[PDB]
């Protein structure tokens, strides 16, 4: 099943007639190996973090929340946590919820915030990481659609890359010594073609917020980034609902195309707005690929059931078209020990060998 | 002043080459005389009579939850009661904020729903309504725009009245049983140029949700409507974002119009959005009426203040074009004593008299 | 002739350049399994159980009647009975033919109704039902023309289940409290193409009248339906000859199509509009289809022997252009004993199956 699927995406990215996206998770940052150890130890490595920081003690607030989230939550994480403080300080929560902490509620959510800045922050080491490789293809060649690229993460590694090499972008902001959110510029949809496009639907840790007049502005990363939020913030001082919005607007164009690289599918509103532009559309396609077992994911095989325009892949089996196939008898692994038919080409770092193959 | 401004309302209207809109506000269902006593009592006599239907006993925790939201907020209401219920609901507040509820908040939402569901659900009397007479105006001549209603009320006064003189619409869902709401058509945009479209931005009394399959519904009052909303419920199993875009929408096409009656300008996301559609495009226009003083409305000031297309008049002054202009000498009042410069036609009965008076 | 019709028949359905439409009778209902019984009886099961509703009894005035229409009618009919009544009540007949039933005929007929109300009033149980599958055919691609559905029963199944599925179609009422009787929009046919179409020409359970303004509504189905009629009521306070009408100026654009499936042709007035419009267009085509034997169908076998566009088909014989032939020799039973060669795929349920194919 190798060869089919490998040639048909081949074709599909080498025409340059038709829009194309991606969707970058953690699985594209833990995939950078440094030190035997991962770059960003992704999102339960970021809450196990949090939970050993502040130690097994039950007095503090942190682990009787998360033992609070247990009852309900059967794996709480720090999305989870964070959205549940940010709801608790929304109304004056004196009560035995929040019994221990009178006021502490606050200092717990800054420390939260200053530590996943401090470990987020950080830098692309050499040249020879996968996004260099990514960018590389990119501006490759030059095409009559521009390349989007929707990060679900915090670092600023593919803002980096895409300098590095010198591939023009536009994330939002227009400016210079404190650049504003342009919303106008936004729906006019008529920037340079040559220009790439880069949505941070999840906010960054540069972005930040001035009470006086209750405005956003990126700038730089500076002591507690007010918008660090995962999609849980103030109505439309928030850019949340505009990065939304250009995905699904982008999801309408006819013949438009889409890759999801270390996505499991398990935010309920990337999944439902994916659902209604998949199905408004046709000829929108979802090409989704895991590097984990299908088995792991049914929120996958779900949405792949429902819809007939969405080829998922995965490690083991593949679902194209609301039918699932497995992978047919080939020699993928040479030893006789365990001959386990891994489609070991949906790692981001095979990814981008791909992509540079193609490329070149 | 009353000449310029009556003249190039009549010539503005009068024209069928403009997209024209209408919102409507308590003040609406409140200017109909019944018994000597307000058909709704708007939205602080709906919050005044649940305040005393409960009673003054300091043990009920409606009165606590008022006196709670004193302290942050100087002027409660059921709207703000509402949410603030709402919101305890979504997390399990089992503590001191609400010991004397363990789970009463629940029966004290129901019971807030149950009430106001009995006490705004009537019918139009007679023939002689108001909403009668704008409808014969609407279906009066045929014009190439469209004329679309946004209502922020919860009866169904206006479906009545456009029913009864037989004027098509369309308020997004689409069947007979249990019609479903339907999402492709309402971006589709391609209904007949006859239909008016009437959008229900704040819900409505028989809106009705199953949460078997957690879908919504419009079907016949029955015990319980769970969209009662006003614009405080799930992610988009949620219609309120649609109408939202809507109005936006709306607003963006060139050479658009629009009028408020009955509105106070007291929402904020309805006030964020009007003065957003207005600076995308320059060529909308509010011409936004208030039956109450200027003075008492600070926010409508302010957005006309730092708007220029928008010009809004009110009972004593008016502000056309960030300019604030006051009444010109006139005998509005023949009677010698006390000779008030007031605009009595913004009360919607006179309103609805000069819709009369342009039809004919 | 198994193989031919059915490609053929493939190919007609396949193509997007051609109206199609259905004519549904009991038939679709009765095709229903539940509790091995019938869902709904058919018109023999609702004539018998009102027969026997009020037993055996020679003083009943209905068992008086139907003795009565036994000297005329050979099998008198629901149909039938109801219209006698309808005549008897429309004279003030004080005479020997209502000496029993000085007034009780008004009691008689207004029981006759609520009891085909109780018996008519169910829903689909399930989501496996032929329905569905046709619905979800409707619904799988997307045609330049549209499907229009004409019902002949009083079910509500058709509607449920195209709108479970969200399938948006017109049933020519427009609104939302008491939707009423729009007639412009529909000889105005200008809405938007992907809409379906569902007419009722034999009035429905949910329609209704008041008599203060003699104007119908579709609303909630209530005690006593006042128009139930199988096409038997006062003049042009009635849509029947609008809904006959449109049937009739479906027929007429070129390349039309049609398939009835239940019905018997024992209607004269369908009968003769399917016979006119049949002569006003020769690219009209009706690919009738009957689930019983072709013997008990002389007026189907008369219709098909006066055209040659009608291409009539049976469970054993089928008539194709004027021309009557029979089934060739096939291995349709693999049994030995009893090799009947019948035509299965005239059942609905087999129908149904097909169209999923079609589909997928």
């Amino acid at each position: 099943d190798t060869t089919q699927q490998l040639s048909l995406l081949k074709h599909v990215l080498s025409e340059d007639k038709r829009p194309i996206a991606f969707i970058i998770a953690a699985g594209c940052p833990v995939s950078i190996r440094h030190n035997d150890a991962p770059l960003i130890p992704d999102v339960a490595g970021l809450t196990r973090k949090i939970s050993d920081s502040f130690g097994g003690n039950p007095d503090s607030l942190l682990m009787k929340i998360i033992q609070n989230l247990k009852t309900t939550i059967p794996n709480p994480t720090i999305e989870d946590i964070l959205s549940y403080i940010r709801l608790l300080q929304q109304i004056p929560m004196s009560g035995k919820i929040h019994d221990v902490e009178n006021s502490v509620i606050n200092a717990l959510e800054e420390s939260i915030c200053e530590l996943i800045e401090e470990e987020v922050n950080v830098d692309l080491p050499g040249n020879a990481t996968p996004y260099h490789k990514i960018a590389a293809w990119i501006n490759s060649i030059n095409r009559e659609h521009q390349v989007e690229i929707f990060t679900t993460n915090y670092d600023l590694l593919m803002e980096q890359a895409l300098e590095e090499l010198n591939v023009p972008y536009f994330d939002g902001f227009v400016g210079s010594k404190r650049a504003f959110f342009d919303i106008r510029t936004i729906e006019e949809n008529k920037l340079p073609s040559r220009w790439s496009k880069l949505w941070k639907l999840h906010g960054s840790i540069n972005w930040q917020l001035d009470k006086q007049t209750q405005t956003i502005w990126r700038g730089t990363p500076s002591k507690g980034c007010s918008l660090i939020h995962p999609s849980h913030l103030k109505y439309d001082k928030m850019p949340y609902l505009v990065m939304m919005d250009q995905l699904k607007l982008f999801l309408n164009q006819p013949s438009a195309i889409l890759i999801t690289c270390g996505y499991s599918y398990k935010d309920q509103h990337i999944n439902e707005v994916l659902s209604q532009g998949l199905q408004t559309n046709p000829n929108a396609l979802i090409y989704g690929l895991q590097y984990d077992v299908l088995e792991n994911y049914q929120e996958a095989k779900d949405m792949a059931l429902k819809r007939s325009n969405l080829i998922l892949l995965a490690k083991d089996r593949a679902i194209i078209g609301k039918k699932e196939g497995e992978w047919k008898p080939d020699p993928q692994s040479s030893q006789d020990n365990d001959p386990l038919l891994f489609f070991k080409l949906g790692d981001f770092q095979h990814l981008a060998s791909f992509l540079e193959e193609i490329s070149q």
